[PDB]
């Protein structure tokens, strides 16, 4: 009895880089895919949104003086590379997956169409979104929020690769910082916690999509989140 029937897991590119912090370490990807595969057995519909930090960061691009628009597209491509590897790893554990890219690439991967995406999930397949939303200037949060709203997901599990929730103070400085267990979209604003981008936050709230921040590096942790086990920080409209 999962608390959520359809979730959208957001992963950072780094989470797939492994030791180094850059590139894609397949054995690491399979480790994450094996865990998602296990949760998928519960019957919960799943969709993924991966970042591309492990392959490209905009910061040095801007410092180098590269065109912002072109730089953003470059990153989106990196997103599809993580998707293809994540999709393959998932198939390794008998999961029927489908990659949908915001930027249509006829041959390489199926283009994004809400209609299809919805039907795919209804067939118990995992959908992996790539290229964010095909448009520059937006963030990965916006991508997770927008996509979650379109496929009508109950919650967005922000599987952090380290952090285990949202603290009342910077857990890196305040040795006595405590993590909130349950917050409301508005309350998060009334404290300027800024868990997600300003745009993404509005989307999540308006469409009543829960936000869960938790540490995914813990074995079977994500599964617990799906089943209600209070492990991280849940943001919702109570």
């Amino acid at each position: 009895e999962p608390k959520y029937q359809r979730i959208l897991i957001k992963l950072s590119g780094e989470a797939l880089a492994g030791e180094k912090g850059v590139g894609i370490d397949i054995p690491t990807v399979q480790a994450i895919a094996k865990e998602i595969a296990e949760v998928h057995v519960s019957g919960v519909q799943i969709a993924l949104v991966i970042g591309g930090g492990n392959l490209w960061r905009g910061e040095p691009a801007a410092d180098a003086g590269m065109d912002r628009v072109q730089a953003d597209y470059t990153g989106m491509l990196g997103t599809v590379m993580n998707a293809l590897v994540m999709a393959d790893s998932l198939q390794h554990y008998g999961v029927d997956t489908r990659v949908q890219t915001a930027i249509p690439m006829q041959n390489v991967a199926e283009p994004y169409i809400r209609g299809r995406a919805l039907r795919h999930l209804e067939k118990n397949r995992i959908v992996v979104f790539g290229a964010g939303i095909g448009s520059p200037y937006f963030s990965t949060d916006t991508t997770a929020a927008l996509r979650a709203a379109e496929i009508e997901a109950d919650a967005i599990l922000m599987a952090k690769n380290g952090v285990d929730g949202v603290y009342n103070a910077d857990p890196k400085k305040d040795a006595n910082a405590v993590k909130f267990d349950e917050l409301t979209h508005g309350e998060v604003i009334k404290r300027g916690l800024k868990i997600m981008d300003a745009t993404a936050s509005t989307l999540s709230m308006d469409n009543d999509i829960d936000l869960v921040v938790f540490n995914m590096n813990e074995a079977g942790n994500i599964q617990r989140v799906v089943f209600g086990e209070h492990i991280g920080t849940t943001v919702s409209n109570k």
